[PDB]
């Protein structure tokens, strides 16, 4: 219904079309109005060390060789680019993952906003995760922002920390303020 480009992750072609790339961090923050359920026995996570983390939060009570996690990075974005053509990059820093394999993906808007989402798994450390990754461009004021989300977990754990994921992937949410 929107066809995907298949070259170049979605931040390469942000770079490659001149656009410029600020972390940002929660405090102080304010452009953007971002909730991130935090379900139960879920903690921030500080000190992650995950490059450009505006949070992390995770489940560390919880077991598995893997722990359970959400990862969340906000970039203020520093250039004149058109959204609806850059999401169309949105699946490839997914799929290029080793062993991806797709378990749904959306190019519809998300809080009006234009947004992909993919969900897969892959493999990591001989071992096989599952996934869901969202990236929303979102726009306040003469603003815009890459807003991206990862909610990750060991595939023998999907189902059973089901309730967290689906509480962080459909009730999270992004407003301008």
């Amino acid at each position: 219904p929107v066809t995907p480009a298949i070259s170049g992750t979605l931040r390469d072609h942000l770079r490659e079309k001149g656009v410029k790339l600020e972390a940002q961090r929660p405090h102080g923050f304010k452009a953007l109005d971002i909730t991130l359920p935090m379900p139960p026995r879920w903690t921030q996570v500080p000190d992650p060390n995950v490059p450009d983390a505006f949070v992390v939060i995770a489940d560390r009570l919880g077991n598995s060789v893997y722990t359970s996690n959400a990862q969340l990075v906000v970039y203020r974005l520093i250039g004149d680019f058109d959204p609806a053509e850059a999401i169309t990059h949105g699946y490839i820093d997914s799929q290029k993952l080793l062993a991806w394999q797709t378990t749904n993906a959306s190019m519809a808007n998300f809080d009006g906003f234009p947004s992909s989402i993919i969900e897969g798994t892959y493999r990591e450390n001989d071992m096989t995760l599952n996934t869901s990754r969202r990236h929303v461009i979102a726009t306040s004021g003469a603003d815009k922002y890459l807003v991206s989300l990862s909610v990750t977990t060991a595939l023998s754990q999907a189902v059973t920390d089901g309730p967290a994921t689906d509480a962080i992937v459909n009730g999270f949410q992004v407003v301008a303020h």
